[PDB]
């Protein structure tokens, strides 16, 4: 007989390694042989050897969400003791590669890479300073790479976190930030036109903007074009110095820092 190691403790778990510690045996030993095997039939077995005074061991190179059984053996040149057994399940690995597609004024479609570990459901949460925290339902199952966030507030920097769930465990979140689109100004109405000037007004969008960009360009004819930069609180414009009897196109762009809304467009002809 060789007195077995006693009271095995698991000090750390993660998606590819298990850390265990044990109490030294009573018999004088040359070392300890630790082994890791999946609790089911198949799989790969990892075997490491600890020193005679080593009571801890980390086993790397494992697979995520696998029920491993760790056996410790007290060793001599003559033989081996009986194994102290202790089971442990590896954690689920982190999803990576968050992609943002079809970013609209109201919707953001996200895509990611499925982790190698078997995932039951996902938990997609998204948030922004303007509309708080939301959790998506129904939670995407493990056999899905896509997710569509709907009903978002325009002109908002949204943060999206995706975490994989398997039974009791949670992965590390994969986080990615993405801003929604700014809607175009509405109800572009021309108020007064002259042979050399026009006046237009609009209903401003429901976003805190940094300014506007209005560009006036002739249609069906070649000539000068004008572009004015306006304050964010503006809702109308007067463009002067235009040509006589001239079909002009007026585009109103809403600007919030680095993002540009679609143009609120309208066509009008100057006076003959």
């Amino acid at each position: 007989e060789i007195d077995k190691p006693s009271q095995m403790q698991v000090t750390d778990v993660q998606d590819n390694s298990i850390s265990v510690k044990w109490l030294p045996s009573s018999s004088p030993v040359t070392g300890y042989r630790v082994t890791t095997t999946p609790k089911n039939g198949p799989g790969p077995t990892k075997t490491k050897t600890a020193g005679p005074d080593q009571t801890e061991m980390t086993i790397e190179g494992l697979q995520p969400t696998v029920e491993y059984v760790v056996s410790v053996y007290a060793q001599n040149p003559s033989g081996e003791s009986q194994p102290l057994v202790q089971t442990a399940v590896t954690n689920i690995d982190r999803p990576k590669g968050l992609a943002f597609t079809d970013v609209d004024v109201d919707s953001i479609k996200i895509a990611w890479e499925s982790p190698q570990g078997q995932v039951s459901r996902y938990r997609v949460t998204y948030s922004s300073p303007e509309d708080g925290i939301h959790e998506l339902f129904p939670a995407p199952d493990g056999e899905e790479d896509t997710a569509e966030l709907q009903g978002l507030r325009p002109g908002s920097e949204y943060t999206v976190s995706v975490v994989a769930l398997h039974d009791d465990m949670e992965s590390q979140p994969l986080i990615g930030t993405q801003s929604t689109a700014i809607p175009a100004p509405t109800d572009l109405k021309f108020t007064q036109v002259t042979p050399t000037s026009l006046s237009a007004q609009w209903t401003p969008p429901n976003v805190q903007l940094t300014g506007y960009r209005v560009r006036v360009t002739p249609k069906e004819k070649t000539g000068p074009m004008k572009e004015i930069n306006l304050a964010p609180d503006s809702s109308s414009v007067v463009v002067s110095g235009l040509m006589v009897a001239t079909k002009y196109e007026v585009s109103v762009y809403a600007l919030k820092d680095t993002l540009t809304s679609r143009p609120a467009q309208g066509v009008v002809t100057t006076l003959e």
